[PDB]
């Protein structure tokens, strides 16, 4: 695949797609989804949400110019905003001079919440679950046994404990677990409701809360990028200057919370519309963004920004970024699986590695163009 | 109005949507927008933003009770999960019998950051700045007199300075800009850009960035509920159990971002459909929610749970709410217009309050739900 697409954007709708559709192979009917308003059918959205009345679009577009750990790839975003796409598009340009995105991650891991009350010894307690910590891990996959077999489940327990809350002792226990290609929220939440008479058994306290967090550390995707001096030059500053001013405002952006907030906003401009596109939720990939984001105490900046040995601009993303194939609502909707079509992810972590790319691109286009102005 | 809805869940998409046009009085044309697909015109989504091939759906529904400083009010959402919309509206019926939701807000102030580098003297460059306060203002209030007429524009400045970061002494100028009924964004990076020149003048430095903040806590919006322990029993719990239950949960939010991060998740499940309906960016609301959620330097709950000396449970949410009746996709999109108009709100802080009583009642869904679920 080349993703290039020159004079894209200055295309037709109906032209932008018919392009898209010949370089992809896609078929006729997969085409026909977004030439023709009403992919979602009323039955499927009616089953999907309460309280129906009917369906609201979003524009749907394609950026151009991605590039994944050297293969090209095309990327579908749904928002209402303007500059975001082209943004994408242009900071994507630039990064392929360079080599494209690098991208990484780690394995699909979640945690479950089970919290415990109504015992004087939550530290003992604690002890106590980790001394059974195979029996607790057992109980959790036994559960799952397709989970198991597709490569994941419960992998291990951590526990924590809070002594002394104004509403007296806590332990909260959190499985670790592989959800593969899903989000993983019913996944681990099925889990911790199988957990927890057995943790009851095991302290002597009552379960209360059983729930994911969406605070999901353990599911880190990675992009880098690299800029040169020559391709930020513009009329009227030299490309040494914009990196110079770059470097600038990601300083600012780190010291200063009420900077940091709109810094990463624009990193969420970009990763949002990719999880709308692909029926994911968005609201859990927020949550898990910002709260990172300040998880040192301080509320910070989730891209970094350095000048190399070279003199060249680089750039990282690395942040919580749970996404799924399956699950949710990625099934459900028809535009969900052709955006996965489009994207021609085969894994949930794939789709993550693309997520952190697009979030990057688009911070270094806010910042170029604020150092530019 | 009468916003209770019986057996709304219950009805077809067709038949809500007549209940909804009779009670509202809706004209045909407005009905016709929602009851075939395609509302978003191509041109107008080509528009909208760039490279597009198509539009994307999600569900459009409405949430039933709620009920707004003794006013009831319709909810539009769009969203594609379940039970979001259901416990938006089931936990809306039990704040009706105790008044509904009482809802405040600031003037829709936003910030302007205006950054200054390579001053040597950054702490008196601040003086200097806040010697020649009315004469910033006056500038950044000449170009748009029509905002001044509307009751808009920049009432203040505030400086700030950060003498020791690892690129040098920095100072950040934040112009404070009533911005009436827009969500704000052009209205502040205009202003901020006609007083740099002046700034740099006065405090002999280089501007950098000049752009909004979208951390906006001088924009507030603030919910309050009530619900008494009657309401809450179930089948396994009474009532006053299952607000200790709620009371625990919140207070495990509280200590701990892993469950601070979920417990403001399901805030921001309730009012980012609303965004969304209304053509707003969710991104910016976002942002300011969750940075306010650790500004005191943890992670925390952006609602507070307490149970009142009568024993009934009381919720508050406060937020920064940076909304618009005006502006790009709230004003193109026919949807976003309709939203409006189902709403019935007169100001961009009347959708800023709805949006946080929307959020309020969606966490006390879900922490109801996690908090009378047996054991099993
Ligand atoms: C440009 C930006 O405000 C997003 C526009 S909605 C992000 C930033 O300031 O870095
Ligand atoms: C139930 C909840 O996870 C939202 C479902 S997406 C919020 C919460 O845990 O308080």
């Amino acid at each position: 695949l080349d993703s290039r697409l020159p004079a894209f954007r200055n295309l037709s709708p109906a032209a932008r797609l018919d392009h898209i559709g010949q370089l992809l192979g896609l078929s006729h009917d997969d085409v026909s989804l977004l030439a023709n308003a009403g992919a979602l059918p009323m039955d499927i959205a009616n089953g999907m949400i309460e309280n129906v009345i009917g369906t609201f679009e979003l524009p749907y577009a394609v950026a151009s110019n991605f590039q994944i750990n050297g293969r090209d790839v095309l990327v579908p975003l749904v928002v209402e905003e303007p500059s975001i796409v082209a943004a994408a598009s242009y900071m994507a340009k630039l990064a392929r001079a360079n080599g494209g995105f690098t991208t990484s991650s780690s394995a699909p891991l979640m945690h479950a919440q089970v919290q415990i009350v109504g015992i004087q010894d939550p530290l003992n307690a604690r002890l106590s679950l980790l001394r059974r910590k195979d029996e607790i891990i057992e109980l959790a996959n036994r559960k799952d046994q397709l989970l198991n077999s597709l490569g994941g489940g419960c992998r291990d327990i951590e526990v924590h404990t809070f002594a002394d809350t104004p509403r007296g002792p806590m332990l909260v226990a959190h499985l670790i677990v592989d959800v593969r290609d899903a989000m993983g929220a019913n996944t681990v939440n099925t889990m911790a409701e199988a957990v927890a008479p057995l943790m009851e058994a095991i302290t002597g306290g009552q379960v209360r809360l059983r729930i994911l967090s969406n605070l999901a550390d353990l599911r880190l995707a990675r992009a880098q990028v690299r800029i040169t001096p020559q391709q930020l030059e513009t009329a009227e500053f030299s490309g040494e200057a914009v990196i110079e001013g770059i470097l600038d405002a990601y300083a600012f952006a780190a010291v200063d919370p009420y900077r940091a907030a709109t810094h990463n906003k624009g990193i969420m401009n970009g990763i949002d519309p990719l999880i709308v596109a692909t029926g994911n939720d968005w609201r859990a990939v927020e949550a898990g963004a910002h709260a990172y984001a300040c998880r040192s105490g301080h509320y910070g900046s989730l891209t970094t920004w350095e000048k190399d040995n070279n003199g060249h601009l680089v750039g990282t993303l690395e942040m919580p970024m749970p996404v799924g194939l399956v699950g949710g609502a990625t099934k459900t909707h028809p535009l969900a699986q052709l955006s996965l079509r489009i994207l021609g992810v085969k894994t949930a972590q794939a789709l993550a590695e693309i997520a952190v790319a697009v979030g990057l691109a688009q911070n270094l286009g806010a910042m170029r163009a604020l150092a530019t102005e």
